[PDB]
């Protein structure tokens, strides 16, 4: 079924949306930790009107939940000389979701899943393994989970039209 | 002159209620240092990134807020590294003369006057007893600076939901 | 009451550049405590090897002697925060920062240079002496309570 | 085709730590070119006087000869940024910048060490003739290839 925004209208490809955590402000970039300036990791900002930096999603217009896609980015400027497309860090412990992914690859896919009760909420699983958060050095960083696919430690999201 | 300040919804303006100070002419205006010889205190910049609010301020007075009456300006934030306030006042020092963060909200040097600004409603421009808040070139783009008498940065107050 | 000695084995002097290297990565420089607290700055061990650290100088309310009050200074062509190089201790904090921003002239600022253990030119900030703690940047220089002192020597700078 | 000495009138040897300091602050150190670019580094005079620079090792695709290929790389025990410690020129650039993450065995990375006007010990890097110069940035003088930047290598200690 189509994935909704606050709004309750259906998400659409090419479109700016802030993911906002469904559970402080939006999503954003910064660096994992004090080892690693790029590629960067994804903080919940602790600024509590920040609405997050927009991503638009993509698929391999409208987005559908237990679907494939992709989470890139939409900045006009970029530091890093890599990608604005979530992916995950295979070789770190925590298995950080870090920017530099390839949008056209496997790597990169993500599936919008149904969490909990309350409507228009989600979490990103990664085929089933979801998409939570842990601690890190600019605050919570998201992370991929061990997970059976529940939604104990998956990190709930919303997903807001940028206007 | 001394009628109401109203916010983007022509709403008047309320003292001790959270308005991000959108530039009325990127995004809103934001704590950042003016140069690489001044971390503390902050300037006021414009953020180059669309969709960012600003950091919302406070108004207080010396509830409504009125045009060409004493305010003072303080950014609302739960973390602030530097060890001065978050109220807005003019670094005299500096030959900028920006508008910078750690003034005292009781003090006459945090004082500003909002008056009218030209074209549009709900349009605004800071002014401090005239000598208006105009804007700068700096290290993280454009910050709010003193003028010295056109260059005056028009503002618009939007409330935070 | 006897001098301090630098690594040379000579007599520490007032007004004078010295790096204060750990005794036990690099020398000792101004950071940040966290990202709690931007000014005044923290004092960092550095992990990069061959830095030599921030050169301080030594003032005493022109021997550096042992066990007397002296006051350590950051010693710097560029200072971004609005307070003194002066070393000093954060009182609000839990965990009792060597701080920067204090008054060079006032007690609050006031060290004592005492001996550490066994190797000469070795010495302790101090009766709580100067350990380390974990930190954003590394090892932070803190106040202990009341085995845990951070050991420096100090080298002149040439 | 003579060996490069360092400040001491030694002969350089490759695989060997030594701070690149200006021969006309402290040494040279990594630090970005501005604020649009965090990695790769550029390669800043930092401006605290007895700063001896980050150290650097010399490689050749034991002798550093003058007017030869040869790769400057980085020594430090962390690199944040997701590529090489090795001095390369970032060709997209308009000041061309001279900046890290060069691949030390390829054709992009090779500098030649030439004998620089008067005093002894005192050398400025050329690419293959286009010479190593300064441009102002962010963090003060950045290196960068003219269309010259005086050093002498110090023996780390
Ligand atoms: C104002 C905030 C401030 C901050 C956040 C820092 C932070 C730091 N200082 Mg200090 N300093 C700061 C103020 C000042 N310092 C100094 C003088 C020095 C000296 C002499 C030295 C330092 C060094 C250090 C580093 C110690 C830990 C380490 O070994 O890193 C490991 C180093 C890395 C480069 C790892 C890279 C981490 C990366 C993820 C991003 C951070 C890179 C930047 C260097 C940090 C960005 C803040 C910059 C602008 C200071 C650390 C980067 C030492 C150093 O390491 O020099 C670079 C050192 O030798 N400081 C002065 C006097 C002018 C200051 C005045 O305000
Ligand atoms: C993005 C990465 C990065 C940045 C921004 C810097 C920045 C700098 N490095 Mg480098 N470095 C960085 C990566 C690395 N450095 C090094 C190793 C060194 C060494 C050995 C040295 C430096 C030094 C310097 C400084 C040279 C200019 C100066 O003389 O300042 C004057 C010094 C100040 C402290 C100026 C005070 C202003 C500043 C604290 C204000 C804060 C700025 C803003 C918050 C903006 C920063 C955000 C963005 C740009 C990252 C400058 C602070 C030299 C230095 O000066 O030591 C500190 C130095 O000796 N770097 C390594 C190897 C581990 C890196 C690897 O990633
Ligand atoms: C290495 C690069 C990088 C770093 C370190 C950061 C860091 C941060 N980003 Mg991000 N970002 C970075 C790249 C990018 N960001 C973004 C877009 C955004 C957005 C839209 C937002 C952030 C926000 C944040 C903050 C989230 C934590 C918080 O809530 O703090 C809150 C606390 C403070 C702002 C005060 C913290 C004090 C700080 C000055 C201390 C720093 C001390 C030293 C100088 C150390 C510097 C670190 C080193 C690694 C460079 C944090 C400061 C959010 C934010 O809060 O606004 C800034 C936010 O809304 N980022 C883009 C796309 C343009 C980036 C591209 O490179
Ligand atoms: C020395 C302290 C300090 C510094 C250097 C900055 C710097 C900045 N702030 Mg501020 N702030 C600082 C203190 C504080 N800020 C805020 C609250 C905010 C808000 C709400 C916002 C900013 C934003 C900005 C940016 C404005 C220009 C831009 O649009 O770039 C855009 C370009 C990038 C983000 C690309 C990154 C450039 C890269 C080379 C540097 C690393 C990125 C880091 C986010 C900056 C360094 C880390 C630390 C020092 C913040 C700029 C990165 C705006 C922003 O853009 O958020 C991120 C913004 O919306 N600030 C608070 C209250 C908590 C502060 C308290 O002290």
């Amino acid at each position: 079924e189509p994935v909704k925004d606050t709004n309750g209208n259906p998400l659409k490809i090419e479109t700016r949306y802030f993911i906002q955590p469904a559970s402080g402000g939006g999503l954003v970039p910064a660096n994992v930790d004090l080892s690693h300036l790029c590629p960067l990791g994804i903080v919940r900002t602790s600024l509590p009107y920040q609405p997050g930096l927009p991503v638009t999603i993509s698929t391999p217009n409208d987005v559908l939940t237990n679907t494939n896609i992709a989470i890139t980015f939409d900045a006009p400027i970029w530091p890093c000389p890599s990608s604005k497309t979530w992916t995950v860090d295979s070789s770190s412990e925590e298995k950080y979701i870090i920017t530099g992914g390839d949008p056209k690859s496997g790597e990169s896919f993500f599936r919008i899943e149904k969490y909990g009760n309350g409507k228009n909420t989600y979490k990103l699983v990664r085929y089933g393994k979801s998409v939570g958060s842990t601690k890190s050095l600019w605050g919570p960083a998201l992370v991929l989970n061990d997970d059976d696919d529940s939604d104990e430690n998956a990190f709930p999201i919303k997903f807001r039209e940028v206007d």
